[PDB]
């Protein structure tokens, strides 16, 4: 008997994926114990099949971690401050577990999120071989190792629609978007490549036939064996919710016309003003199109929910709620397209259903997956600028309902078959992981 340790990062869009990984790799066969911050933990009572354990937040908090704030663009300190200061406390937590052991069993290796660079000589340590997860996309990645270039271009230093100079794929705008902060983030990335570079190994939640542009850049920059799985063709991510779902959504689904629903979220931390809150309503109503709105609280600056929307302003073909099993829905035969921030989760999900997008963006990988998405892919529309409701309602129409749509709603349809036959025998992702565990066994 085998067993893997797996570490996320504590943040709904790196506590989901990594959990799927650790259901996979249940399924085939391995014990799986999760290390986890207190902070913002999972349910562990969705999981009795995982042992989990604790660490690094523990009482009591440390003066650099205590009273940081649990919510908004400041509780990810966190991560610097963990990287920076965790790795005594991680080597005595994973020393503690391979010595309580039984005499048959064995740790195999320790997964962590990729942003966890300080893992890598804590399991050298140890002999104890560390993969990584890739939370973000190969483009994103290839996009990683060309700063570099793009620096000497002066992209990184603040001509906006030209096409980049090593990525036709993008526009100067978005680059310029995606490393607006980088004297900031600048760090965090060259570590986080370093030690992915170094580690024994590194699985993608992607599948080849979403990025096969990108292949050659992980071949030959990342020495490690890389494997590419779609972790939503094997499960939802329901089980590792962070907040309660509203399944009352589903009976009002039901009562919908196939396809003719625009399901609207924009992910787990992003935050906008009140002022472009009420020019997106004016957008969804102004295309016509029925709408479920997933508005999570906090969403909003300076209110509590969605205190600023006039009631019933909605009106009838919309409805407005905090959080639901987002997979599910867009699985849902009413589902007829996605507003989405472009997080890599849900623009996954997304191409998962077979459901075309419409893309907004608040920076970092966002940009560079709705530009792949809409531009090579061309599975969706890309609101590149701003928040206008004349063309919000443009672009639902145009993906939902209009002729000129079709090609990007059958892109849409076409994208979900590939990533299904990719997981049948012989199929890409399926042959990744048959092979991710059978290295995994020989370590
Ligand atoms: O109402 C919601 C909204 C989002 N999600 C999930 O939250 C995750 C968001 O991750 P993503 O990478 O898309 O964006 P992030 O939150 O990291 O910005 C995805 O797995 C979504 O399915 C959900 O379960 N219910």
């Amino acid at each position: 008997r085998r067993r893997i340790i797996l570490f996320p990062v504590p943040f709904q869009g790196h506590i989901n994926p990594i959990l799927q990984l650790a259901n996979v790799l249940y399924s085939k066969g391995f014990s799986i114990t999760i290390f986890h911050t207190n902070f913002n933990k999972p349910k562990t009572s969705n999981y009795p099949h995982f042992t989990f354990r604790f660490i690094l937040d523990n009482d009591p908090q440390d003066e650099r971690i205590s009273n940081l704030p649990t919510h908004g663009p400041l509780a990810g300190m966190r991560i610097p401050i963990i990287n920076e200061h965790g790795a005594d406390e991680l080597r005595r937590e994973l020393e503690l577990l391979m010595l309580a052991s039984e005499e048959d069993e064995e740790v195999s290796c320790l997964i962590t999120d990729a942003l966890w660079y300080f893992a890598q000589s804590v399991a050298d340590s140890l002999n104890l071989r560390r993969l990584v997860l890739m939370t973000s996309s190969l483009f994103n990645f290839h996009a990683h190792v060309s700063l570099p270039q793009f620096d000497e271009l002066g992209y990184l230093d603040p001509r906006l629609e030209e096409q980049a100079s090593g990525f036709p794929m993008l526009k100067v705008k978005d680059i310029k978007s995606a490393y607006s902060n980088w004297q900031i983030l600048k760090e965090i990335l060259g570590k986080m490549i370093k030690q992915t570079k170094a580690s024994s190994g590194v699985i993608w939640n992607s599948f080849k036939e979403l990025e096969e542009s990108e292949l050659e850049t992980v071949i030959r920059e990342i020495p490690a064996p890389s494997f590419l799985i779609p972790l939503p063709k094997h499960l939802t991510a329901s089980s590792s919710s962070l907040l309660d779902h509203d399944r009352t959504v589903f009976q009002w689904l039901d009562q919908q016309p196939p396809s003719s629903v625009l399901y609207v979220s924009f992910g787990s931390t992003s935050e906008v003003d009140e002022k472009d809150f009420l020019e997106i309503a004016r957008g969804l109503v102004d295309s016509k199109q029925s709408f479920l709105w997933v508005v999570r609280p906090g969403f909003v600056k300076g209110s509590t929910w969605v205190e600023p929307l006039p009631d019933g302003f909605l009106g009838e073909r919309g409805r407005i709620v905090k959080w639901v099993p987002q997979q599910e829905v867009l699985a849902h035969g009413a589902i007829g397209a996605f507003w989405t921030h472009s997080g890599w989760n849900s623009t996954l999900e997304s191409v998962c259903e077979g459901v075309p997008m419409i893309f907004s963006d608040f920076g970092l990988d966002q940009p560079l997956n709705a530009r792949y998405m809409s531009d090579v892919l061309k599975v969706g529309v890309y609101l590149e600028n701003g928040w206008e409701r004349g063309e919000i309602a443009n672009a639902i129409r145009r993906v939902m309902v209009d002729e000129e749509g079709e090609y990007i709603r059958q892109n849409a349809r076409v994208l979900k078959q590939k990533a299904d036959v990719s997981l049948m025998k012989g199929g890409s992702s399926y042959e990744s992981l048959e092979s991710l565990v059978s290295y995994i066994s020989s370590l």
